[PDB]
């Protein structure tokens, strides 16, 4: 009466624990949900606890989704909108990106995954409504998922917040998640619209989401994403043969003394296929990769392609594209 498919939890671990040697990695997971029940397909972890869903991180740029998301759905952005993204401050602290880019439009700041870009979208709304739509999505909010130790992660109140907040938060820093409730959130995305609940048990009953954007957003923000594993796209190396696969790439700086430093990274690589009707989310994430590179490109990228493609095939999804 478990939800776990075997074929898949084998999949993953062989994959997982070959990046995390290969890279000499200190830790990893891989998480694989059905994108339409929020069943777990699959849940691994190099040995020692269940990080999966004891262990809060901060998501950074695998975040951007969501206030892009937010954006479309209020009406007040469109796809096609351009935005100023040079780097700029707010008190002391800049907001930048890894390379300069002048202006972006929306399918820009995805593709690229612009910090700056991404700020200014969030900007648009007041801390209420950003802090609600965080909420809505379930950050710092217990999912129950039947596993002990469940992280809530965290989530600041809005009355807290700095205005560096808002902005940083937007590209994935100042709040904290859990992987399970990462890959959770991104249901939003594939179930049209409504975050679904987590198990590991075989679902019986329809789950019954929460609406929080609309099923016309969803599909638009689905449809950028793909930029993402196509040419110019951080997230290439996820691309998988005889698919059109959405998904988003995190390199994030760790925390040493509350300092952010820039010699120890966690590589995040979550993503959803087939892009325009999902069956499957994979999220992967390996923490503090020391040979072979750091970027979440090269480091998660070829085990997401892998745990994706292996899932499509094991579920028995057929290519909606020739191979190559
Ligand atoms: C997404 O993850 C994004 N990553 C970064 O911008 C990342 N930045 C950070 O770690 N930080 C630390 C925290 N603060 C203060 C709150 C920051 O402003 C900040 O930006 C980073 C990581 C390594 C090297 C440079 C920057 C961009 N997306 C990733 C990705 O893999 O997709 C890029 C490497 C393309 S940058």
């Amino acid at each position: 009466a478990l939800s776990l498919d075997q074929r898949i939890q084998t999949l993953a671990y062989e994959e997982l624990n070959k990046a995390v040697e290969y890279h000499q990695a200190k830790a990893g997971t891989v998480v694989v949900l059905d994108a339409r029940t929020g069943e777990i397909l699959a849940l691994v972890n190099t040995p020692g606890r269940n990080r999966a869903v004891t262990d809060m991180i901060e998501p950074g740029s695998v975040m951007k989704p969501f206030p892009i998301a937010k954006a479309l759905d209020s009406g007040k952005v469109d796809t096609t909108d351009t935005f100023n993204t040079l780097p700029y401050k707010i008190g002391p602290a800049t907001v930048q990106d890894t390379h300069v880019y002048p202006t972006l439009d929306v399918r820009g700041i995805m593709q690229k995954s612009s910090n700056v870009g991404t700020s200014k979208l969030s900007a648009m709304f007041t801390p209420k409504e950003m802090y609600d739509f965080y909420h809505d999505l379930g950050v710092g909010v217990r999912m129950h998922s039947g596993f002990p130790g469940e992280s809530a992660g965290v989530l600041r109140n809005w009355r807290k917040w700095r205005p560096i907040e808002q902005a940083t938060m937007s590209f994935g820093y100042g709040l904290q998640l859990s992987l399970l409730q990462l890959a959770r959130a991104y249901t939003v995305l594939t179930h049209d619209g409504e975050l679904l609940p987590v198990s590991f048990e075989k679902q019986a009953v329809a789950p019954k989401g929460k609406r929080v954007i609309k099923a016309s957003t969803a599909k638009k923000v689905r449809e950028l994403m793909v930029s993402v594993t196509e040419a110019g796209g951080s997230g290439i190396a996820g691309a998988v043969d005889g698919f059109d696969v959405g998904a988003k790439t995190g390199t994030a700086r760790k925390l040493v003394n509350g300092r952010y430093v820039d010699y120890k990274h966690v590589a995040t690589f979550i993503g959803f296929a087939p892009a325009k009707n999902p069956r499957v989310i994979v999220a992967v994430t390996i923490d503090e990769p020391t040979a072979n590179g750091y970027y979440s490109g090269v480091v998660t990228g070829p085990v997401f392609k892998q745990v994706m493609g292996g899932s499509l095939n094991i579920l028995g999804v057929s290519p909606t594209k020739p191979l190559t």
